[PDB]
């Protein structure tokens, strides 16, 4: 029957599901410390399933609303929501903070049996790394010869609405359709699951200090959907608003919000467009149509940062109001400008997308055998190919990096380099030479404090750097431009100061 069982020790949640889901939640912990799907145990016996390593002790309430169940647990900064509809089977979840958790992450983690749960869905065991040995800290592995890691599994965020555990009898989904208090805009990525000996985790990072650039975000996370399947894989399309009903603290009904729409133009029409809205209460975006429309999802009121992109890269930034109950009209242009190209390695999209290993590395690690070389490498104009271009220059792997093109005599004035990034680690930034001119050494980016290249990311602050080439300094006939990765700081291989590419074109 639908309903709760009270004990002294545990509340169980039954949501009489056709499949049969029911739960038990420690009243001492809040911990999910036992999970029955279709006759089946999947809790991990040793460790609960929790916000992120357990809340320890918290305060717990159990009541039915109707057709709903809803679990309530409190501590001093974070309080979390378990609801349940009767016949589906699905734990929905929330998560209200006034403060980062300690930790300086906020996360949910279910802890499922592998031995019925061994596989990562979408991406495979790219991030099952069970009888690995680490190779870097505690979270990058080989499994015989190939290299693994739980950020082997990451999306971005805009990309990332459902992400699964799965075996021949169950599957279980996290579904995503509200990340308005997560940080670090549509592009971020995070860990979604991991495979790792004793169990398999499935993961939201709400948020985290992996490749952050932004402040953390107060209020309410989620609502977030865990999905028991046997064999069927579910829809994205989970309606939540019934949470308007059950006084959780933080949320905020369609009826409170407001939108905002218009049409984005002037970018690459080769790329996707992407319109992304941002305060420090909460963040937005949304895919534009090809026609360059596009309407927001619903968001709280408030003034917001309004930021139109081709790819990740952000061609136009603008602000708008939003209120309750009503959509504001508001368009957006831009486009990149650069002038008359003399040569262009990539594309300007805020990506190493085409570069050297770049595929490879959102799913392995630089030092995988798989990867083709990283150099130093030199890039001939007019007969390399853009896999030949290392999408990275790491200072202690493959420094410089050499670009050779010819010039004819009508362009031999003044120029520009731009030397567009991604990311940067340990204060990695690009010093060129061009024949026998040096360009000055550009000082230290913001540092992320945070591994990223390792571990399949590549968004970062996306720094670009121009060098100013004085008329007759670019020669007819052939050139050299040579880039060195240069800092201050030091490290082992991959983890020696670096930057990933976006672009490097020389214009007039
Ligand atoms: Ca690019």
């Amino acid at each position: 029957a639908f309903g709760i069982t009270t004990s002294s020790s545990a509340y169980v949640i039954d949501t009489n599901a056709p499949n049969q889901l029911k739960f038990t939640v420690s009243r001492s912990s809040c911990d999910i410390t036992s999970i029955i799907h279709y006759g089946t145990e999947l809790q991990y016996s040793s460790q609960g399933s929790h916000i992120g390593s357990g809340l320890g002790s918290a305060t717990v309430t159990a009541t039915q609303s109707g057709d709903y169940i809803k679990v309530t647990c409190v501590t001093d900064t974070l309080t979390q929501y378990m609801v349940v509809h009767n016949g589906d089977p699905i734990i929905h979840m929330a998560t209200y903070i006034t403060a980062e958790p300690s930790i300086g992450e906020l996360r949910f983690i279910a802890r499922l049996n592998s031995d019925l749960l061994p596989n990562e869905e979408p991406f495979g065991d790219v991030s099952t790394t069970a009888d690995g040995t680490a190779i870097e800290g505690s979270d990058v592995f080989l499994v015989g010869s190939e290299t693994r890691s739980a950020f082997y599994s990451s999306e971005r965020f805009i990309d990332d609405q459902r992400h699964c555990i799965a075996g021949d009898a169950h599957r279980v989904c996290m579904i995503l359709n509200q990340y308005e208090s997560s940080s670090g805009g549509p592009f971020h990525r995070d860990i979604n699951s991991n495979n790792g000996g004793s169990y398999n985790a499935l993961y939201w990072y709400m948020n985290s200090g992996h490749v952050q650039t932004e402040s953390y975000r107060m209020g309410l996370h989620g609502p977030y959907s865990m999905y028991f399947s046997r064999s069927g894989t579910p829809s994205t399309s989970i309606d939540t608003s019934f949470f308007a009903d059950l006084d959780i603290k933080g949320y905020v009904a369609a009826s409170g919000r407001g939108k905002v729409a218009g049409t984005a133009s002037g970018a690459d029409s080769s790329m996707d467009w992407v319109v992304h809205w941002y305060n420090d209460a909460a963040q937005y975006w949304t895919y534009t149509s090809s026609s360059g429309s596009f309407t927001s999802p619903a968001m709280k009121p408030g003034t917001y940062t309004m930021v139109y992109y081709q790819g990740e890269y952000a061609v136009a930034t603008s602000s708008v109001t939003v209120s309750a109950g009503s959509t504001t009209t508001k368009n957006i242009s831009g486009s990149v400008k650069t002038g008359t190209t003399i040569f262009k390695i990539g594309e300007w999209d805020g990506q190493p997308t085409g570069f050297r290993n770049a595929a490879n590395q959102l799913r392995m690690h630089p030092s995988d055998s798989r990867m083709s070389s990283w150099g130093p490498l030199t890039y001939t104009v007019g007969s390399s190919a853009l896999t030949d271009f290392p999408m990275a220059v790491f200072k202690s792997v493959n420094n410089p990096v050499t670009i050779k093109f010819t010039a004819t005599s009508a362009q031999t004035g003044a120029a520009t380099l731009r030397i567009g990034t991604t990311l940067s680690f340990a204060g990695g930034r690009p010093q060129a030479t061009i024949n026998s001119y040096t360009g000055s050494a550009p000082a230290a980016p913001t540092n992320l404090d945070s591994r990223g290249v390792t571990r399949g990311a590549y968004r970062g602050l996306g720094e670009v750097y121009d060098v100013s080439i004085p008329s007759g300094t670019i020669v007819a006939g052939t050139n050299t431009i040579t880039i060195n990765v240069i800092s201050g700081s030091s490290g082992d291989t991959y983890l020696s100061p670096n930057f990933i590419f976006d672009c490097v074109e020389l214009f007039q």
